[PDB]
RNA sequence: UCCAAGGUGAACAGCCUCUAGUUGAUAGAAGAUAAGGGAAGUCGGUCCGUAACUUCGGGAUAAGGAUUGGCUCUAAGGGUCGGGUAG
């Protein structure tokens, strides 16, 4: 959006727009920016929306400006879906009890916020300094505010 | 045919006054109420006590007396500088 708003860039010859994860880009948060981005670009074009949950963005696909569209749905136990019901104050401990006991090559642990990612990363590193968990595990943190 | 102050009224009205005009018109003296009866008459009888609310802007970001720190992704968030031990 910042790039297209610069006067040095002309958008008149564009003839192809693709939105990957189009259900996420038409979300309530992203709709403000994508509306402007599509506003700058010419209306007569070919649009391709691609998303693994494209059905959820039900009537918001026409906000993109489809002209001659064809919806496409592709369908096929690959993986296990479990859940644990525990007291919150134990939750982090349970995480540790999974990291040093389960068998894996890569484990991805999701956190709600970025500050939580940094804070718990530092505390788990401190625990590993004291050898609370003993394994050939290398721990990284990656949030989107970096 | 032109000009046209204010206050009360808190209902055009009426009342009072500011500026400005008058003191003109022979002079002196000496409708209302009603006891009892009630048509017997005549042709004809706005202010005291409650409660909720309630005006303009600026603010964005969950609050606004408290210990303020407040979501995920996504353009920019003042400038600059700086990293070990050895040969």
């Amino acid at each position: 959006l910042d790039f297209l708003q610069m006067p040095a860039v002309k958008t008149s010859a564009c003839s192809m727009v693709v939105m990957d994860e189009a259900d996420r880009l038409l979300d309530m948060s992203f709709i403000k920016d994508t509306e402007k981005i599509l506003r700058l670009l010419p209306k007569q074009r070919r649009t391709g929306l691609f998303s693994a949950t494209m059905r959820s963005a039900g009537s918001d696909i026409f906000k993109t400006g489809l002209r001659n569209p064809v919806r496409i749905t592709v369908n096929s136990s690959s993986l296990k879906l479990n859940y644990c019901v525990v007291n919150p104050a134990e939750k982090l401990q349970l995480l540790v009890s999974i990291l040093n006991n389960y068998k894996f090559k890569k484990c991805i642990v999701y956190f709600p916020t970025c500050v939580s990612v940094s804070y718990f990363y530092s505390f788990i590193q401190y625990l590993g300094k004291r050898n609370i968990l003993v394994n050939e595990v290398e721990i990284f943190s990656l949030h989107g505010k970096l």
